[PDB]
């Protein structure tokens, strides 16, 4: 049987918001079966809880933001990508501020902290959303698609229109039947271009962004003295973002995602279109893990 998973132990981390630059304390806690992933603003009295679900996404400018009335949890995509990669169904995420800490810009620190704490299998069937029909959303030259697939596969393609790529459209495919999320995706850091500094300053964004927690590009130069973690780090980070954004479905996917310049906004529009088109998907469980089209690492 493929079982639901939670954390075996609590995880505690400190860091800064990429966008806010605020110091934030993070605690991940075990949760019961069918809780899903629930963010808690514990700096507020009373505490404000926001389920990590597509319907609670409020802003998708330069991150995925959860919103309940006036309350936000910004930049959830990198932590949710870690939780999706390791198959965590149920957890409370407590935050002392409005934004998940950026850590090193990747999902690496989160997968390491989680795998250090360990996972706990729970006595309940893991529920999957199985893609049964093709579902496409487009806006301009941006496109995001779900395709039926017996497994979980992500493709991303983007023409960054930026000199640092030396005129090359970036493309990557990962199939979690062979690709290690941990080894091949989790280390891919977020990035910023020095040419967007005017605009980011003007939206009060990326206040915590530096070479410490991101790839920083200035025209031709990667400013980071120690360089890239992957030849294709930039596009592997878009795949990491897409895995986090897709986890707002609230259950792991059986299917394929293809992204064409898609961002947080179009990723969320795809989830909403999918959820509305009930002909395109069904909830499935696997009573026997041996015949399932996906597997997870030992807990
Ligand atoms: C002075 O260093 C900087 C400046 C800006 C950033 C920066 C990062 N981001 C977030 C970038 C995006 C939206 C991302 O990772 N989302 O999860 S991406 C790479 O998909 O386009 C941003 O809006 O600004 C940075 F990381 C470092
Ligand atoms: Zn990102």
């Amino acid at each position: 049987m493929i079982k639901q998973r939670t954390l075996k132990n609590i995880i505690r981390a400190t860091g800064v918001g990429l966008h806010s630059g605020e110091k934030v304390y993070l605690t991940l806690k075990p949760a019961p079966v069918d809780t899903g992933i629930v963010f808690s603003r514990t700096d507020l009295d009373p505490v404000v809880e926001i389920p990590a679900r597509a319907e609670n996404v409020g802003e998708t400018t330069m991150s995925t933001t959860l919103v309940k009335g006036d309350v936000k949890v910004d930049t959830v995509e990198h932590l949710l990508s870690a939780m999706a990669g390791l198959g965590i169904d149920n957890a409370y995420v407590e935050l002392s501020a409005s934004e998940v800490p950026i850590m090193d810009g990747s999902a690496g620190p989160f997968v390491f902290l989680i795998q250090s704490a360990g996972l706990q299998e729970q006595e309940a069937a893991k529920k999957f959303i199985r893609i049964k029909r093709e579902v496409s959303v487009e806006e301009g030259d941006k496109r995001a698609v779900f395709v039926p697939f017996d497994g979980f596969k992500v493709s991303f393609e983007i023409d960054f229109d930026h000199p640092v790529f030396r005129g090359r459209t970036q493309q990557a495919s990962v199939d979690f039947s062979s690709t290690s999320f941990v080894k091949e995706v989790s280390r891919a850091r977020t990035f910023g271009f020095m040419r967007d500094i005017e605009y980011l300053r003007s939206q009060n964004l990326a206040l915590g962004g530096s070479v410490e927690n991101a790839i920083v590009v200035d025209e031709n130069r990667v400013l980071n003295e120690d360089g890239l973690r992957y030849e294709d780090e930039f596009v592997k980070h878009k795949i990491l973002d897409a895995i986090g954004d897709l986890y707002l479905l609230g259950n792991s996917l059986i299917g394929e995602f293809r992204g064409f310049k898609s961002g947080h906004a179009l990723n969320n529009q795809l989830l909403r279109t999918l959820i509305a088109d009930k002909d395109a998907w069904e909830v499935v469980t696997f009573e026997d893990a041996r015949t399932a089209p996906i597997s997870y690492m030992r807990p």
